[PDB]
């Protein structure tokens, strides 16, 4: 439809005009207070963050420079910032400003207070068929607007979903996004999520956004994952073989719908055929989403998770406290020069 086509050529007018001149220094450290440690990982963490004058609070994103060269990261961190800056729209967590300073790059973004949709569902078990189809249709509205733009996502997993105060879904952590407008390398991504031709050290492309969906829709349903083993070497047998076993309680359409995004041949998986995106919105099991009404965020949602205020840190976990250490000297000043 015209209207559809006029949406993503004017949302790639104002990706590129970013994209070709990205923001910089917009903030720096000692206009925020520190609260609580929110997440950590190899070479960062997120940190919960008050604005001193305003009292708005973020989640701050800091990764050390010195330990991003030594895990060979340093273009990954380029891309997951240029990219930030640079898109918009409803179902993707914001960047509000960036900075560096002698030790760390900084990433201040919206806080999302409600919880990763992971906790959510090893809570309940299971989310019922309608309550997966509500996350999913926007997955789907998501990867149309980021393929579009010629990005690759590459980290779908339930712990990149966040719920917000209104019961929907903004999408964290662009460590492995990249404009592609062909075909990429890398090894990357969680193993559980892998497609074929990423185990297989294959040139590959935007359907391996649709495989990871694929995977997603089904551990929402199940309560766990469609190639579940007890260590990597047999996930990713399991992954290339692709026969994949149901449970009963699914639907015969949700079946039907998985079959074509848990394809092994890349050249015949939904998302990737001459009516891109269409073969999935038009699958009989989505025929009861109107698609308008949820980017439009008409539709009420499955639940509301509980929490006290935009401060509440309830939903998240218990992580030790590590200080924030900045160097006299300038360490690897030259790698990040754009950021
Ligand atoms: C919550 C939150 N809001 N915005 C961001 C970037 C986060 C991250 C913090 C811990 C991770 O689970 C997600």
């Amino acid at each position: 439809q015209e209207s559809v086509k006029e949406f993503l050529a004017k949302a790639k007018e104002e990706f590129l005009k970013k994209w070709e001149s990205p923001s910089q220094n917009t903030a720096q450290l000692d206009h925020f207070d520190r609260i609580k440690t929110l997440g950590t990982g190899s070479f960062g963490r997120v940190m919960l963050v008050k604005h001193k004058e305003t009292g708005n609070h973020y989640a701050m994103k800091i990764l050390d420079k010195q330990k991003v060269v030594k895990l060979k990261q340093i273009e990954h961190t380029l891309n997951e910032k240029r990219i930030l800056q640079a898109v918009n729209f409803p179902f993707l967590v914001k960047l509000e400003f960036s900075f560096k300073d002698n030790s760390n790059l900084y990433m201040v973004m919206e806080y999302v207070p409600g919880g990763e949709m992971f906790s959510h569902l090893r809570r309940i078990g299971r989310f019922s068929e309608p309550h997966a189809r509500f996350y999913a249709a926007q997955i789907v509205l998501t990867f149309e607007y980021l393929h579009s733009l010629d990005l690759i996502y590459r980290d779908l997993k339930p712990e990149n979903l966040l719920i917000d105060q209104q019961g929907y879904i903004q999408v964290t952590d662009f460590g492995f996004a990249k404009r592609v407008k062909g075909r990429t390398w890398t090894l990357c991504g969680t193993p559980e999520y892998l497609a074929p031709e990423i185990i297989l050290s294959k040139g590959y492309n935007k359907a391996v956004d649709w495989w990871a969906l694929g995977v997603l829709i089904y551990e929402m349903a199940a309560g766990y994952p469609p190639f579940f083993a007890d260590q990597p070497i047999q996930i990713y047998e399991k992954i290339v073989s692709g026969k994949v076993r149901f449970p009963s309680h699914f639907s015969s359409d949700l079946k039907d719908l998985l079959r074509n995004l848990l394809q092994v041949d890349l050249t015949k998986r939904f998302g990737n055929l001459k009516n891109g995106v269409n073969d999935i919105k038009n699958h009989k099991w989505f025929a009861t989403t109107d698609w308008i009404a949820i980017y439009q965020r008409k539709v009420e949602a499955p639940f509301i998770p509980k929490f006290k205020g935009p401060g509440d840190t309830s939903n998240f976990d218990d992580y030790e406290e590590e200080e924030i250490r900045v160097s006299i000297n300038e360490k690897c000043g030259k790698e990040f020069t754009e950021f």
